[PDB]
């Protein structure tokens, strides 16, 4: 008696935001395939994060039952009762991705992580009185957006690049010119194919209303724009939290194929839903249900990022290794 086309993950503790992120990464099809190509054949099943992530993805791809993640949590060492509460998604993500990005070094799939998530920035400082400016290019794999006092994602972005004033006791150490008054701000050089945006709702938990669109145009927050690739993004996933600070239930809504057809992933339960329930209903009310992380995929990168994944895309040597574990556990 089944349906959706997708299977869920099992509830095994206060993993909190974990399950949502796992589903989010699994449907980043280009990322999934790259993981399956990792040289884990010689790794230790209970100490290898790369191998643990492969296992979950394989399970999520084949299994007809909810998937477990115990070997995964043991993998990165987050096993204490509140180990996931004292961390945020932004940190979990760096754990997994940083581990996978490094394991792919020396392979045919090396650099898949940066290609998908890394973007370029530029932080500057300009002195008011004296002529001195300092430039520093930066790399980022995600964006933390201020939400308190903002209506939509557009104002958060307006505020993000806003010029900052450095004055008396804020005065900038200009070295040879001694302390000075100056401005500091940021400007975007590039925006990645997959955009990880975390909404700064936790600092407390801010449940004010905050709107985000299905289609997001960022072309204007970029230094130089370039036709043939307007920075227009398509909403892929909405990571939702319900309740107050330490009172919760985490869920995620995704339209996996980028076709506008959404589903709700509530741990082991996966069901179809409307756009409104995934988008508008999660803007925040005047009622605590809402989104804390959004995922957008560039309109021009949608096809490649959402590449169809086949059973053959998983190395036979991996397939067998995983399949044997199923037998060992079947004989239990």
């Amino acid at each position: 008696k089944k349906h959706t086309g997708y299977v869920g993950l099992k509830n095994q503790g206060a993993t909190c935001y974990m399950n949502s992120l796992l589903q989010t990464l699994f449907f980043t099809n280009q990322l999934r395939k790259a993981v399956y190509m990792m040289p884990t054949e010689g790794d230790d099943s209970s100490k290898s994060v790369p191998l643990a992530l492969q296992r979950v993805f394989y399970e999520l791809q084949h299994s007809d039952k909810p998937v477990g993640t115990k070997k995964l949590t043991k993998s990165f060492g987050w096993e204490t009762l509140d180990s996931f509460m004292q961390h945020d998604v932004q940190e979990l993500c760096r754990v997994l991705l940083d581990n996978v990005e490094n394991k792919m070094k020396g392979t045919c799939v090396e650099g898949t992580i940066p290609k998908l998530f890394r973007g370029k920035m530029v932080s500057y400082i300009q002195c008011k009185e004296v002529d001195y400016r300092s430039d520093r290019r930066e790399d980022y794999y995600d964006i933390q957006l201020s939400i308190k006092g903002k209506k939509n994602i557009f104002e958060s972005f307006v505020d993000y690049v806003a010029v900052e004033q450095l004055d008396g006791d804020n005065k900038y150490d200009a070295g040879e010119h001694g302390l000075q008054e100056a401005e500091k701000g940021v400007k975007f050089l590039t925006l990645p194919p997959v955009l990880h945006l975390q909404l700064m709702r936790f600092m407390i938990k801010i449940n004010d209303r905050f709107e985000f669109p299905e289609q997001l145009p960022l072309d204007e927050f970029l230094q130089k724009t370039d036709p043939k690739d307007p920075a227009n993004y398509i909403l892929h996933a909405v990571l939702v939290h319900s309740g107050d600070n330490h009172g919760g239930h985490y869920v995620v809504y995704l339209n996996p194929k980028g076709d506008g057809k959404w589903c709700k992933f509530d741990d082991d339960v996966v069901s179809r839903c409307t756009k409104e329930e995934a988008i508008e209903h999660n803007y925040g009310g005047h009622h605590c249900t809402n989104a804390y992380m959004l995922v957008y995929i560039r309109e021009s990168k949608l096809s490649e990022v959402l590449q169809a994944v086949t059973d053959h895309d998983i190395p036979q040597q991996l397939v067998e290794r995983l399949q044997e574990e199923k037998r060992i556990e079947a004989q239990k």
